[PDB]
C-alpha cells in the first residue's frame, strides 16, 4: 500500500494496516518512550538499512551493502568475495575501518520550536528553513551543550519534512565497531546481478551478516579487543512460518528521495528532458559498447562493468517513462493540483494557485538551460571517457610525474582509445545535432569551423596530436616536455572546454531550485490543510519510515502473471557455468540434488528463494527488515521491479513491488553452504 | 492430451475424451457410412487444413494459408495483402489458379487386402510395403477401373500406418474452384509474425476466408462463371459462447510427421548431429547477418526476410534441444524399448530386441557421414549464398543470356556480396574446424594448400576473380567471353565442388534409411501387440487425425505463468508504428478506443484475441477447426509454442500447446474491420 510513513503517523495508519492483516499492538511496533521493534532497525554504513537479529548484536543486511567490507578483507589466497566468509567463533569476526551502524534512539516533533526560531530571520525568501547548518545549530541548542558528554554515543539532528511544514528531531546512537561475521559466495549474493537488475522474478541470495561490538555496558566504543558483543534492547525473532499469497508484510528502513508532490509541469519536464535525454544518449553509448564487446573478447572484459553501470540508471529511466506513458502519472498530478486550486477558491485563498503557477513558470523558464545541461552531462561528461582526461596545473619534473599519475588512471587497463573514439564519434554526432553552434562548448565549434562538419576527423585529430592520445605519445611528451604543446593540446582543450560549459550551465540553473522549493512549502501546506496527512505521505529524506502491504505478485502484460514467490528450482533453470552471474555454487547444487532443505522448504518440498510485496520502497531500503503480521522477520528487502520505479512519483498498486530475499533461504545458505551453526543457535527462530 | 488419432480410433478414445468434457455422441463426430463433423474438415491446398462454416460453402483457414492467393490478386493500386480484401457480394469473390480443397469422403481399413497382396513379393527386404507407386496400384485395383467415371470428383489413395502394420484407404473428393472471399489486412493477419514466431502469449488474427464453388448438384467442377456455391452435407456452427479455463477442446486436421517411435539412439542422434549442428551453424550465420543489418539500414531491408527464414527452424531446434535436455525425451524412449525387450524375453520372441539393436547399429554406423552431411548442408548449402551461384552448361551467345538470367537471380536486389563474404568467412571457419582436410569438398582444400590457412584471403580471391564476383565482372565476361576463364572460375569451382560432396554424402546415406524402416515395422508391431493402440498413436503421415484436450495455459519457468487467453489489450501493448510487424490497423484501434465489441467480448468487456489448448498438433494443423464439447467452432489453430516442439517425439503435457485464433475475434474483424455483414448472416452463429 502507498506511502513511506513517519513513525509519528503510526496511529493515523493503524486501522488501514489492521485491515491488511497487522496483528501487533501499535505500542510494540513503535513508541516514543519505551522499547519497540523500531529499536531493532539500523542505518547501516550511512545509506543501507540493516536489522538486529540476535540478543548478542548480530546484524543482517544485503550482500551488496556488505560488499566493500567483504572485498577489503579478501586477498587472492583468502578470496572471501568469491568463496563466502564464515567466522566459526566470535574471535574470528573481522573488524572494519570507517564503518558505522546507527540506531534511532528517539524521535520528537520540534515543528513549533523551529517555526518560532525562524521568525528571527527577516528575509521571507531565506532558505535557512532547509539548511543543514542552520538546522544543526537549532538541534545543538535544543539538546544543551554537554549533551554529548552526558550521553555516550548519542547525537542529535533536525530534519525538514513536507517541504518545510514539519520538523523532527532525531537522537541517534552510533556504533563504530561492527565486525564481519558471514557472507555467501558472490555467485549466490550476486546471482543474476546485472542481467536481472530491477527484474522480478528474482533469484539472488543478497545477504551478509555483521555483529555490533560495544563496551561491557553496551555503549558505543571504537574498535578494541576488549570490546564485547552488544546486548541490544530489541532484536527480531526469525519466523520459520514462511509466506503465502496475500500475507501481510511491512518494512522499516531509510528511503532517500521521492517526488510525490511534483506538479504536472514537473512530470512533463522529467519525461521530456531528464529521462528522454538519458535514454537517448545512453542507448547510443551502450549500442557502441555492445557492438565492440561482441566483436572482441578482450573489450568485453574491459568494458562489461562500465556497460552494466550505464545500464543501471538507463533501465530506471526506461521504466519511469513507461509509467508516465501507460499509468497516468501526469494526470494524477494534474488532478492533485486542480483539486487544491478549486478548494483554494472556496476558501478565498489564491496562494495555492499562485504557488503552482510559480512552479510552472520556473520550469518553463529553465527548459532550454536544463536541456543543455542534461545533453552535456549524458552526452559528454558521462558519455565520453576522454572528457575526463588530465587537465594541467602546476627546474623539475615533479608535475610531469603528477600528470603521469592522472594519465595512467585515465588510460588504465580497462580503457581502449579505439572504443572511446567510436563512442565519442556517435555521442558527439547526436550532441551536435541537438545543441546549436552558438551554445556549443567552444572547442566543439571546430567541427564545423575546421573539420567541415566531419566529427570522425575531429576526434581522430584529438587522438593523433594529444599527449594523452597514447602511452607512446605520453612518453614522448615526458621525456621532452613543451609548455606550449601542452597549452594547445586538443584533448586538454576539449576537456577544459566541455567542463567549462557544464559548470556555467550548473551555475545558471541552481538559482531556479529555490523559488520551486519555496512554492512547494506553500503547495504542500495547502494539500495538508485540505485533505490531511492520512493519505499524503511526506517525501522521503533519508529518515526512518515504515511501509505496509501484502505478499503478492502481478501481471506485467496481457496474459502473463508473475507469482509472489521464487524457488531454488528457478536458480537451477538459470544456471550457466560460463557466465559469472549465473554460476551455481557447488554446495548449493548438491543441496538441490539431495533435497537437503532441512526445515526451510515448504510442505511440498519446494525451497523458497525470494518473494515480492506491495510495500512502497525506494533507494535506501536495501537491507530493510520485512516483518509478518506479528513482527517476526520473514525476509530482507534487496530491490524493486522496473515497472514500479515510477512509484517515486506515484505508487502503482498493480505493478510496483519490493523484491525480498526469503529469510528461509538465508537460513538455508547459513546452514548448508556456510556450515555456520552457531549463528542459527544464537537467533530466536520461531514457528 | 497426447495423440494424433485415426478416425477408426474414436471408439478407443471416446471414454478418455468424455472424461475431459466431450458431450457429443460418437456418431456425430465421425462415422463410416453417414454424415459427421468430419465432413466439414478440408485439406486446403495440399498442406494446410480448413473448415466449412456455412451452408453455402464458406471455408475458414489461416491468413498464412491464404497468403499466396491474396498476394496473387494484389496489385500496387489494389493492395489486398496490405488492406484486407472483402468481397461484398458472391460475384466479387476471386477465383484462384491451381488451388484445391479436398474432403475425406470415406475411410476404410484395407490392412488385410494389402498384407495379402504383399505376399506375392518374394524379397523379404523389398520396400514396396511403403511405396506410393505400389500402394496407388493397389488402390486403383480395389476401387475398380471406371471408378472415376462412376464417381464425379472422387479419387482413392492407400496409406501406410504404424510402420507398415496398418493400411487405410481414403476416398477423396476434390474441388478446384475455390474463390477468395475475405482477408484481414496483413498487420492483423501477421501481427508479431517474426518476433512472436512459436511464441505464446500470441496476438495474431491469422485467418482468411474462401468459398467452394461447384456444379448445380454440388459436384466438383473446374472454374466457370456458371458454377454456384457448394451446398455442403455438413458445416460447423459457430459458437458465441467463448472459452474458459479447463473447457474441452478438440481439433481435426492433417498433421505431417512425428517421430513417436524413435529409439533412444535416434534421440541422441537428433540432438548431437541434426539439432546441435543446425543451432551452431545458424547462430553463426545469423550473428553475422544481424551485425550487418544493425550497421546499415539498407542491409536490414535486404536481409530481414532471409534472417527471419533462418530463424524459423533455428528456434525450433532450440526448443527441441531444450526438451531433450530438461524434459526427459531420451529416458522416455529408453524406457519404451526396455519394456518391450523384457516383454519379448517373456514371450520367447527375441525379434523385438534384434530390431532395436539393428536400429542402434545403423545409427552408429552412419554417424560420421550424417555429421558430414548436416555440416555441409547447414554450413554451406544453406549457409553461404554463393554456393548457389551459376554453374554452366551449355556461334552465339544464347547461353551467355541464359547464364545472365541465373546470375541476376543470384545477385538480385536483396544480395550483397559484402554480406555474403562476411557470412562465408565465418561459416567456412567453423566448417574447416569441424571437417578434416581428407573429407573436404576439393576446392576447400585450397585454403590450407594455397592460402596458408587464411579463409578471408580465400574468399576474397573467389570474389576478386570470379565472373560472378560483381555485375561489372559479369559484364566484362559477356561482353568478351572465354571458355577457359569460365572453366577455371573459382566461384564455379567452389559451387561445383560443394554440391558434389553434398550429393555424394546424400547418396551414401540413403541406403541406411531402409534397415531402420524395416526394423521399425517390427518394433512397432511389438509395441502394439504388448500394449495395444489405446495409448500409442500412429505417427503422423499427412492424413486426417483428431486430437483432444483442454483450454489451459502453462508455466514456462519458475514463478511465471501464461494464461489461456490473450486479449485486444495485449495487441495495444505491443503497438509499434515503426515496426511493420506490430502495426495496429486504424479501424481496429478505433474499435478498441470505443469498446465497439458488439456481442464478441466477454461479460467484463475484455475482447479475446487467441487462446491455447493441450491438444497435440504439428505442422499440417495450420487452419484446423477447434471445437468445443458440443462440436461448435470456437477457434482456428495457427501455431504451437516453442516449449512444445519436442512434442513430435514425446507429448509434454505441462508445456506443449496449440495456439489458436479465437473465433470471436475472427467475427469481430469480419464485422468491424471488414464491414462484411453478409458473411456473418450466412453462418449459423449459436449461443
Ligand atoms: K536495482
Ligand atoms: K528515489
Ligand atoms: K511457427
Ligand atoms: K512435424
Amino acid at each position: 500500500d502507498e506511502g513511506m510513513w513517519l513513525m509519528q503517523q503510526l496511529g493515523r495508519k493503524y486501522a488501514q494496516m489492521k485491515e491488511r492483516g497487522l496483528k501487533m499492538k501499535e505500542y510494540d511496533l513503535y513508541n516514543p518512550n519505551g522499547t519497540s521493534l523500531k529499536d531493532a532497525v539500523v542505518l547501516f554504513d550511512g545509506g543501507c538499512t540493516g536489522e538486529v537479529v540476535s540478543d548478542r548484536g548480530l546484524v543482517l543486511t544485503n550482500h551488496h551493502c556488505g560488499y566493500d567490507m567483504i572485498q577489503a578483507h579478501s586477498t587472492l589466497e583468502h578470496n572471501y568475495l568469491e568463496n563466502g566468509f564464515w567466522a566459526m567463533r566470535e574471535a574470528d569476526e573481522l573488524p572494519n575501518k570507517d564503518i558505522s551502524v546507527v540506531f534511532i534512539d528517539k524521535i520528537e516533533d520540534v515543528t513549533d520550536y523551529v517555526k518560532k526560531e525562524l521568525k528571527a530571520i527577516k528575509d521571507p525568501n531565506s532558505m535557512d528553513y532547509l539548511s543543514p547548518k542552520y538546522l544543526q545549530k537549532l538541534a545543538d541548542k535544543k539538546a544543551g551543550k554537554n549533551f554529548s558528554a552526558k550521553n555516550p554515543g548519542l547525537s542529535v539532528e533536525i530534519k525538514a519534512f513536507y517541504g518545510g511544514n514539519l520538523y523532527l528531531m532525531f537522537t541517534k546512537k552510533t556504533y563504530t565497531d561492527v565486525r564481519l561475521v558471514g557472507a555467501p559466495p558472490s555467485s549466490i549474493g550476486k546471482f543474476g546481478a546485472d542481467t536481472d537488475n530491477w527484474i522480478w522474478p528474482r533469484h539472488t541470495g543478497d545477504f551478509s551478516i555483521f555483529r555490533i561490538y560495544a563496551d561491557k555496558n553496551g555503549n558505543p566504543a571504537p574498535y578494541s579487543e576488549d570490546n564485547v558483543p552488544l546486548k541490544p534492547k530489541r532484536f527480531f525473532n526469525i519466523s520459520l512460518g514462511g509466506v503465502q499469497e496475500n500475507d501481510y508484510a511491512m518494512i522499516m528502513g531509510f528511503p532517500g528521495t521521492t517526488h510525490r508532490y511534483f506538479t504536472a509541469s514537473e512530470v512533463d519536464e522529467w519525461k521530456s528532458i531528464d529521462n528522454d535525454i538519458r535514454i537517448r544518449m545512453r542507448d547510443i553509448r551502450q549500442g557502441v559498447m555492445l557492438r565492440e564487446m561482441l566483436a572482441d573478447p578482450q573489450i568485453k572484459i574491459m568494458y562489461s562493468a562500465k556497460y552494466a553501470a550505464s545500464q543501471n540508471a538507463y533501465k530506471r529511466a526506461i521504466g519511469a517513462n513507461w509509467a508516465i506513458k501507460t499509468r497516468g502519472l501526469r494526470q494524477n498530478k494534474q488532478a492533485m493540483q486542480d483539486r487544491l486550486i478549486a478548494w483554494g477558491a472556496k476558501q478565498g485563498t489564491p496562494r495555492y494557485e499562485e504557488a503552482v503557477h510559480e512552479i510552472d513558470a520556473t520550469v518553463a523558464k529553465r527548459a532550454d538551460l536544463r536541456r543543455r545541461y542534461w545533453m552535456i552531462e549524458e552526452g559528454i561528461i558521462r558519455g565520453i571517457e576522454f572528457a575526463r582526461s588530465p587537465i594541467p596545473t602546476e627546474a623539475r619534473k615533479e608535475a610531469i610525474d603528477k600528470i603521469r599519475t592522472r594519465y595512467s588512471k585515465f588510460a588504465n587497463k580497462d580503457y581502449s582509445a579505439e572504443v572511446d573514439k567510436k563512442v565519442a564519434v556517435a555521442m558527439l554526432t547526436e550532441y551536435l545535432k541537438e545543441i546549436p553552434y552558438e551554445n556549443l562548448p567552444l572547442h566543439l565549434r571546430l567541427v564545423k569551423d575546421r573539420f567541415a562538419g566531419d566529427v570522425q576527423a575531429y576526434v581522430d585529430d584529438i587522438f593523433a596530436r594529444s599527449v594523452f592520445g597514447s602511452e607512446a605519445q605520453f612518453d614522448a611528451f615526458a621525456a621532452v616536455p613543451s609548455v606550449e604543446k601542452l597549452a594547445e593540446d586538443p584533448m586538454v582543450l576539449f576537456a577544459s572546454s566541455v567542463f567549462d560549459e557544464y559548470r556555467k550551465l550548473y551555475n545558471e540553473l541552481r538559482p531556479y531550485d529555490d523559488p520551486i522549493l519555496r512554492a512547494q512549502r506553500t503547495y504542500i501546506a495547502g494539500l495538508l490543510e485540505m485533505d490531511g496527512d492520512q493519505d499524503q505521505f511526506p517525501d522521503a529524506n533519508l529518515t526512518l519510515r515504515f511501509t505496509y502491504g501484502q505478499v503478492k505478485g502481478y501481471s506485467p502484460r496481457d496474459n502473463v502473471y508473475y507469482g509472489h514467490q521464487t524457488t531454488l528450482d528457478g536458480v537451477m533453470e538459470k544456471e550457466d557455468p560460463d557466465n559469472w552471474e549465473f554460476v551455481v555454487d557447488p554446495k548449493l547444487k548438491a543441496v538441490y540434488e539431495r533435497k537437503d532443505f532441512g526445515r526451510y522448504a515448504d510442505r511440498s518440498g519446494r525451497m523458497p528463494v525470494a518473494f515480492c510485496a506491495t510495500t512502497h520502497t525506494t533507494g535506501g531500503n536495501s537491507g530493510s527488515p520485512v516483518m509478518n503480521a506479528n513482527g517476526e522477520l520473514i525476509g530482507l528487502n534487496f530491490d524493486r521491479n522496473w515497472e514500479g520505479v515510477g512509484g517515486d512519483i506515484q505508487y502503482l498498486a498493480d505493478y510496483q513491488r519490493s523484491i525480498i530475499v526469503d529469510i528461509r533461504y538465508v537460513l538455508l545458505v547459513i546452514d548448508k553452504v556456510g556450515g555456520c551453526q552457531r549463528l542459527l543457535d544464537e537467533m530466536n527462530i520461531v514457528p
